[PDB]
């Protein structure tokens, strides 16, 4: 079946920015900002765009060695990216495939939120453990955090 | 007028795989793997595909502060890349862009070679100087070394 597992998180920093280190730059980024959580991030196929192909890497005591990724699409106009989980991790056995979209939009207050949407497709009635969802929104926090951490030490970057 | 300057290199490295790591993944290498001559690397516009815009920052002692270079085209299936460098740097005064042109070449050992083409926009009569073409093969070298010492290490990394 499919299963939807939707989030929001919080930032300080303005959608654009946002939008152009953590989204269109996250690949260069992670590995930098966030090494306890990326190791490496190697480009298998494509510029970047949709149909690009990607290995992220986890360091050595991270519980999966590899995942391979497929952006789906990048639409820098509405700030929003979809890309696939396709291989490695998670992937096997009962599980085929991850479809994330996130889109970030700009608060009143100057800040953004990122609307996350986590779509699996298992087999038949099989369902997905709260861990496995609990870990994904784990990841994407310690993420954006670092690479908001990174953005407000360095006023002049993605600026 | 319009001046071009011509240079060949030798690789190690089969031409799929240079083409991938050096090109395709240049951006997020360079920084790491030759710091003392790449210190970062921002994407001001696009995905990575032709119409990006990159901003590269050198390190505190080199020459030149950044500079902004624009992906003109990425053909893959003739591992041929070509970008220009449209402001910062050496823009200015009599120079108004570089247009460069790297194609990878496979040789018959299962190395590489990459023929490089620097084309010079200058105002009317006014020539570039030699440094200055000297100072983009040496830029050049170091950094295609540095990628190339990084493969050797890491048999599994674009393989």
């Amino acid at each position: 079946g499919v299963f939807n597992y939707e989030t929001e998180t919080t930032s300080v920093i303005p959608a654009a920015r946002l939008f152009k280190a953590f989204i269109l730059d996250g690949d260069n980024l992670f590995p930098k900002v966030a090494p306890q959580a990326i190791s490496s991030v190697e480009n298998i196929e494509g510029n970047g765009g949709p149909g690009t192909i990607k290995k992220i890497s986890f360091p050595e005591g991270l519980p999966f060695k590899y995942v391979k990724d497929r952006v789906d699409e990048v639409d820098h106009t509405n700030f929003k990216y979809n890309y696939s989980v396709i291989e490695g991790g998670p992937i096997g056995d009962t599980l085929e495939k991850i479809s994330n979209e996130i889109k970030i939009v700009a608060t009143p207050d100057g800040g953004s939120i990122l609307k996350i949407s986590n779509k699996y497709h298992t087999k038949g009635d099989h369902e997905v453990k709260a861990e496995q969802v609990k870990a994904s929104k784990e990841m994407g926090e310690t993420l954006l955090r670092a690479v908001e951490s990174y953005l407000l030490a360095h006023s002049d970057a993605y600026n």
